[PDB]
């Protein structure tokens, strides 16, 4: 009552329950997120408030107060996973598929270029307005909080998304994170059914595997000295792009198949990819929804 009004619960977030409020200065409605609970993380959180981007939900403010956390940002109505399956009967049409791509590889590239990584984007957190533009949210609170070695939510975590780097242990992320699991939406939003629906880790793992081929050093040196590498992986061969995301064409297969190599350093940068031919004809269209 003294700064915001709640409005009504939007739901259980990956960092704990989220509310629609009305700030009562401003008059706006917004997204208040409370952190399910450092102060390193405040300062890393609040460096966020630079790091604006029309691509970006903005984030307004970081409260700490009675030692509880709480971040206020941008309201948008609807995610992509809901738009999706809204659109599951006819599927969302290529040209907005196209459009939802690059702009999210704008801001990817943009908080690329900060060197400030999501790593955990999936469509519950690419938010869309009603005139066609897509946004990404809870850009940098991973790092900030420790995801995804840490767990805030009381949710199953979605392993869905992530790049097998993470899932073999590795220490160090990079920026190819993000194209993997951009990669992953991609084919979701084209075939309507994710991609690597994994129930676990090894099932995301094998369920990557069984797509791409089991990794080795061919395509991804120093693969088999992952922490969690074993060479008792069972050996599947790759598949074509073409039996994987049809009816994608020829020009967004390759994106695709170059947004889900193996080797991070192979993964094609965002920058790279706004080049690529496939956005051509890209446009900005309306959403039905
Ligand atoms: C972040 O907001 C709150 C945190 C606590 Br504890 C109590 C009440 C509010 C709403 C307000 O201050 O209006
Ligand atoms: C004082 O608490 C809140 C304030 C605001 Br704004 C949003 C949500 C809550 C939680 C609740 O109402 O249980
Ligand atoms: C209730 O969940 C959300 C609420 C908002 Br607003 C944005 C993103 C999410 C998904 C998540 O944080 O996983
Ligand atoms: C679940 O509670 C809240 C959630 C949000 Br968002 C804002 C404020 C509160 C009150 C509290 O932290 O007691
Ligand atoms: C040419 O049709 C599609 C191809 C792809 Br790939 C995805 C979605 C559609 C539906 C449409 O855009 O109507
Ligand atoms: C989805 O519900 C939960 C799961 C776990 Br684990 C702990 C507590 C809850 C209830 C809540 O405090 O909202």
């Amino acid at each position: 009552m003294e700064n915001f009004q709640k409005v009504e619960k939007i739901g259980e977030g990956t960092y704990g329950v989220v509310y629609k409020a009305r700030n009562k200065l401003t008059g706006e409605v917004v997204a208040l997120k409370k952190i399910r609970l450092p102060s390193t993380a405040i300062r890393e959180i609040s460096l966020l408030k630079e790091l604006n981007h029309p691509n970006i939900v903005k984030l307004l403010d970081v409260i700490h107060t009675e030692n509880k956390l709480y971040l206020v940002f941008e309201f948008l109505h609807q995610d992509l996973k809901k738009f999706m399956d809204a659109s599951a009967l006819t599927g969302i049409p290529l040209p907005l598929i196209k459009s939802y791509l690059f702009q999210l590889l704008q801001g990817l590239a943009f908080c690329h270029s900060h060197r400030v990584l999501h790593r955990d984007l999936k469509p519950q957190n690419l938010l869309i307005n009603t005139e066609g533009a897509i946004k990404l949210a809870d850009f940098g609170l991973a790092r900030a909080f420790g995801v995804p070695v840490r767990t805030y939510t009381h949710e199953v975590v979605t392993l869905w998304y992530r790049a097998p780097e993470i899932l073999l242990g590795c220490k160090y992320y990079s920026t190819a994170v993000d194209i993997w699991s951009l990669g992953c939406i991609f084919a979701e939003m084209v075939t309507r059914r994710a991609l690597f629906p994994g129930d676990s880790e090894i099932d995301q793992l094998f369920r990557i595997f069984r797509t791409l081929g089991t990794p080795d050093e061919v395509v991804w040196p120093g693969v088999t000295s992952m922490p969690d590498y074993k060479p008792s992986f069972p050996k599947w061969a790759r598949q074509d792009f073409s039996k994987v995301v049809p009816p994608l064409d020829e020009d967004g297969r390759s994106l695709l198949s170059q947004m889900l190599h193996y080797d991070p350093n192979k993964r094609i940068s965002a920058k790279a990819a706004l080049a690529h031919p496939f956005f051509q004809d890209v446009t900005k269209p309306v959403p039905h929804l």
